């Protein structure tokens, strides 16, 4: 009976009575199993670091985790420790003595160490490879886990050149199941994953839908509103009856927007980095103790009565607004989300994108992460600009499969009525 193992192990060693959701359980009696290549594409926070840590202890042998950082390694190490867990790390901060300590422990035909947490860099060091191939020959290698994945992927927010030599490492230790783990959702960083790390089909494959039913999409055209400053101020009341955000490019439309709120009567204070430090901890502490309602930012501070979000100017890319909108709705409670679009915020923030990856390239040259920053912003344009379901749009971007709309957003609740809006919009270039 391996769930009842699985069961005991979560209260005795983690000290938790039940799995944080049915996927987590799913994907930790997967990794389990042992039979297959795993991959686990959760958001951040979700539980994913059990997912491997709790079947590792449950093998015969040792459980190798690649991650990109000593210090988010460490956090790891020291939140294991205090579990009483015999968690061991192989890194260039080792003293002569701990190195050597944790070399003859691996040399033991029972080995102490259960987890073994290791840079790329060490992983593919030859250095490293008498050790791993004692491993492979006593049977004593468990698990590969390559946790931050995405790091394989140009396509990804922190590409590592470490990562791509992790394949050929995989390719040497068939025996040993793979699992691997991000909370980057995108097919390309996803097909990017399976052939980088050389997994093995069919991956047993855990993927949390990046569908939110309780939010309310809508997209408005600034061009086509005569009075812009009081539809936003219309939204904002409407909303309430908690709290609610104003995202903006510039520190200038940021104080704009505060003050010209409060005059139509909805509490408004203005949120960027051209504020002393001193005031930014005083207007968040504000906006967070419900004292003012509205923060109208141009940057970011976790708020879960989150009644609305508007975008005053579009997002530079789709998994931004994902994630700007997403700030919305925690408490599980209907929210809106609202995206005010024009043609010339888009040639604004394309302009903005161009000079910003000139700059890169000025400083080191041409990269393949060059053309997926249009292409993440271009996906958000195709979003404003088409006709169909809200979520079925995010859906797509994200692999996810169709999503029940159930009059969720703007184009379900009437088509007719978005037609008209984007007929007006295609007409006025003439
Ligand atoms: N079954 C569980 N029940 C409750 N909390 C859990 C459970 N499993 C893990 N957690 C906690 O969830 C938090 C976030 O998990 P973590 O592994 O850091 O997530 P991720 O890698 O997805 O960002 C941690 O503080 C962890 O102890
Ligand atoms: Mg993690
Ligand atoms: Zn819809």
């Amino acid at each position: 009976d391996p769930e009842r193992r699985v069961r005991s192990t979560l209260k005795k060693v983690f000290g938790f009575d039940s799995f944080k959701t049915p996927l987590q359980e799913s994907a930790t009696m997967a990794v389990v199993k042992g039979n297959k290549d795993v991959f686990v594409c959760m958001p951040t926070g979700a539980g994913k670091s059990l997912c491997y840590q709790l079947p590792a202890l449950l093998a015969k042998g040792i459980t190798i985790v690649v991650s990109p950082l000593i210090a988010l390694i460490q956090d790891q190490v020291d939140h294991l420790l205090t579990l009483k867990v015999r968690v061991s790390s192989l890194n260039s901060k080792l003293s002569a003595q701990e190195r050597k300590e944790l070399l003859a422990d691996l040399e033991r035909e029972k080995p102490q160490t259960k987890i073994l947490y290791i840079t790329p860099e060490m992983a593919a060091s030859s250095s490293f490879q008498p050790t791993l191939n004692s491993l492979v020959s006593r049977h004593l290698l468990s698990y590969l886990v390559v946790d931050e994945a995405h790091c394989v992927s140009q396509w990804g927010h922190d590409f590592r050149p470490d990562y791509l030599r992790l394949g050929a490492l995989r390719s040497r230790l068939g025996h040993a199941p793979c699992v691997a783990l991000t909370a980057t959702a995108t097919p390309q960083v996803q097909e990017d994953v399976f052939a980088a790390l050389h997994l093995k089909k069919p991956v047993a494959i855990f993927k949390t839908p990046c569908f939110r039913a309780n939010l309310f999409y809508d997209v408005q055209f600034k061009e086509l509103i005569s009075d812009p400053y009081g539809n936003l101020k219309d939204f904002c009341l409407k909303a309430l009856g908690g709290c609610g955000i104003v995202y903006c490019r510039t520190r200038e439309a940021c104080e704009q927007l505060a003050i010209e709120l409060s005059c139509r009567g909805v509490n408004a204070k203005a949120y960027h980095a051209g504020l002393k430090a001193s005031e930014r901890t005083l207007v968040q502490n504000d906006w967070m103790e419900e004292k003012v309602p509205v923060i109208v930012a141009t940057i970011s501070f976790d708020k879960a009565n989150v009644r609305f979000v508007a975008h005053w100017n579009i997002a530079k890319s789709m998994a931004g607004y994902y994630q700007e909108s997403g700030r919305a709705g925690r408490d599980g409670k209907p929210s809106w989300c609202r995206l005010y679009y024009s043609r010339n915020d888009r040639d604004q923030v394309s302009f903005l994108i161009r000079k910003e990856v000139a700059k890169l390239q000025e400083k080191r040259g041409n990269k393949a992460s060059d053309k997926a920053t249009i292409m993440a912003f271009d996906a958000l344009v195709t979003f404003c600009e088409e006709l169909g379901c809200r979520h079925a749009a995010i859906a797509k971007y994200f692999g996810d499969a169709l999503p029940a709309c159930a009059k969720g957003c703007d184009h379900c609740q009437n088509p007719t009525a978005v037609r008209r809006r984007l007929e007006a919009l295609e007409r006025s270039s003439s």
